[PDB]
């Protein structure tokens, strides 16, 4: 840690602290997050060097010193968490949308292929630069915001799928598109009604093995689904379409990134610049 100097504290997850840092060696501005303390976890991190692809945040080193465990991210120069809360007044221009939406695909489609899960996607990991791309940040091994969790994982599910990721990825799209969070809940239960009250209570009809989750309850309320016409305006009926198929409720029925990629919503996708403001 002699060859980093902090510049500032960019952000503060579950593992640890991300920071702003000075690389002396190179001169390179990077983002470093320090987690506080696992030999499994080392060589399991270390493996994530080799994952690169263009939308995925590079992990440039893994530093093991003094019980703590020090990973070392290229620099992006703003979130998307603070993009949308940036074009809250005029919504982000939806060509802009499909472009990174499109984006974080092929990167889940990538990661997901090397059998690598994020598990954790939130506006607070999803990076900007000022040409037109994103990038998926800090991939997790196998106050904490509940919003973009998948419905398994709430109910219990401890061997679950790549389709957590579609799942997450489906409440941002929402998101970027009304400029409200689709499922905000303050509790695990609250995040479950959430989702029931908009899609529906799950049944053995639609999700079959429902019934037998590890945290489901028979006693849970019977809500009826909404329309997504309700839900997501004014996104046309090929973004609905996607976003439902990323949001069903089984997970072996969810849509995978590859063929979210061949959706008819992408067809007439482009690459944007973004008004960014740094
Ligand atoms: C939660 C996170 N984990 C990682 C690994 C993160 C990461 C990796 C690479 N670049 C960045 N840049 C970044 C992130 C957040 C901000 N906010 C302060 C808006 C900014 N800004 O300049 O403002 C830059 N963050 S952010």
């Amino acid at each position: 840690m002699e060859n980093f100097q902090k510049v500032e504290k960019i952000g503060e997850g579950t593992y640890g602290v991300v920071y702003k840092a000075r690389n002396k060696l190179t001169g390179e501005v990077v983002a470093l997050k320090k987690i506080r303390l696992p030999s499994t976890a080392i060589r399991e991190i270390s493996l994530l060097k080799e994952l690169n692809h263009p939308n995925i945040v590079k992990l440039l080193d893994v530093i093991h010193t003094e019980n703590k465990l020090y990973l070392v991210f290229e620099f992006l120069h703003q979130d998307l968490k603070k993009f949308m809360d940036a074009s809250a007044l005029t919504g982000i221009p939806l060509p802009l949308i499909k472009s990174y939406l499109f984006q974080l695909l092929q990167g889940l489609a990538f990661c997901h292929s090397h059998r690598v899960l994020h598990r954790d996607l939130k506006p607070q990991n999803l990076l900007i630069n000022t040409e037109g791309a994103i990038k998926l940040a800090d991939f997790g091994l196998a106050v904490v915001t509940l919003w973009y969790r998948a419905p398994e994982i709430l109910l219990g599910c401890k061997y679950y799928s790549t389709a957590v990721d579609i799942w997450s990825l489906g409440c941002i799209f929402a998101e970027m598109v009304t400029r409200r969070a689709l499922f905000p809940g303050d509790s695990e239960i609250d995040q479950l009604f959430r989702i029931f009250r908009t899609l529906g209570t799950p049944d053995e009809v639609v999700w079959p093995g429902v019934t037998s989750m590890p945290d489901y309850k028979p006693s849970f309320p019977k809500w009826a689904r909404q329309d997504f016409s309700k839900v997501v305006p004014p996104l046309d009926e090929d973004g609905r379409s996607l976003l439902s198929q990323m949001l069903h409720y089984d997970p072996n029925k969810r849509i995978s990134a590859k063929a979210a990629l061949a959706h008819p919503f992408f067809q007439d996708v482009t690459k944007p610049v973004p008004h960014l403001r740094l």
